[PDB]
């Protein structure tokens, strides 16, 4: 059997950002340390974070007074922002800075008044923190998942009309509702594509890639973790089996029984070590030396606070 490595896979900039921006504090200001919901969605990386002392937290309540707080890489509503500051606490934001850019088109929409539609994935934390950053009652804040939405969505001026979008969802999933949301808008206005990050862009091209080569292909990713998904999305509409995992525990071993090629990859938030454990299991299971494939080259780094260097 033979294994692929999908290329780009795992660790994007705004993961590593926010990782180092709370093993930083916790260095800086030792534990505890709050975190406003998983920094990123993958179990083990918040697993590793409580070992160093990290308390993971859903509502602001839970946080004690005098304590720092972090708020995690998906971003929050500038409610959430308000209720912190009016708080005795003190805060590191680890929001991605591509999250934060779709944030202030957001703000800025919402400052002129004029309605703003958002494609994304409802109750996800990025969604409610982008939506959150419209407060505007002359205007609206609408959110879309599909074409099919887009077609009973009525808006009070379409004259005035811009949209943004989630940095995880599926390219072409994304396009389709952007193609509808033209035609039934025509005067809408938004970015030259849209906000799906380079590192969504990246790992759907490269598991594309994978899977073209691969007739079973691995995605390490915690089950809640958007872009993740997306990756095993993909692979099986392309009619290959393919299944997201935390682990190498997780494999079956009838999964890649009598399998010639099997490729992995990872969602943005999955550590390499977890890679390295499922080719070893991989490996184990039969198959032969992890094969990298080529892909697009990342090169950018997103530093952590001067603050907490
Ligand atoms: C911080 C963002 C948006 C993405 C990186 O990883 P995640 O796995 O942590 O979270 P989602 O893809 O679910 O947005
Ligand atoms: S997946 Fe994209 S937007 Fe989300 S943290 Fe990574 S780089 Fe930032």
């Amino acid at each position: 059997m033979q294994i692929l490595l999908a290329n780009p896979r795992g660790f994007c900039a705004g993961v590593d950002r926010a990782i180092s921006i709370v093993e930083n504090a916790l260095a800086i200001y030792g534990a505890p340390i709050y975190v406003r919901h998983e920094v990123v969605h993958n179990r083990y990386v918040v697993d590793s974070l409580r070992e160093r002392g990290a308390i993971f937290i859903e509502q602001i309540s839970e946080v004690p007074d005098g304590a720092i707080l972090i708020f995690s890489a998906h971003g929050v509503s500038q409610a959430v922002r308000n209720e912190a500051k009016s708080r005795d606490l003190t805060v590191f934001d680890a929001t991605c800075p591509l999250v934060t850019k779709v944030h202030m088109e957001v703000a800025r929409a919402s400052r002129r008044g004029e309605e703003s539609i958002l494609i994304g994935h409802a109750g996800h934390p990025e969604v409610e923190g982008t939506m959150g950053q419209y407060s505007n009652p002359e205007g609206g804040m609408y959110l879309v998942e599909s074409p099919d939405d887009v077609w009973k969505l009525t808006v009070k001026n379409e004259e005035k009309l811009s949209f943004m979008t989630q940095t995880t969802l599926s390219v072409d999933d994304t396009s389709d509702v952007i193609d509808a949301l033209r035609k039934r808008f025509p005067k809408i206005v938004g970015p030259r594509k849209d906000d799906i990050c380079y590192a969504t862009t990246n790992r759907q091209e490269a598991v594309r890639a994978l899977a073209e080569q691969a007739e079973v292909v691995l995605v390490v990713g915690s089950k809640n973790s958007s872009n993740s998904n997306r990756l095993a999305e993909l692979a099986q509409r392309m009619g290959k089996r393919a299944f997201l995992i935390d682990d190498a525990k997780d494999i079956q071993e009838e999964w890649v029984k009598e399998v010639k090629c099997v490729g992995v990859t990872a969602g943005a938030s999955a550590p390499d070590i977890l890679v390295q454990n499922v080719v070893a299991r991989l490996q184990q299971l039969g198959g032969g030396e992890a094969i990298p494939l080529e892909g697009r080259e990342e090169n950018i780094v997103f530093e952590v606070p001067k603050e907490l260097r």
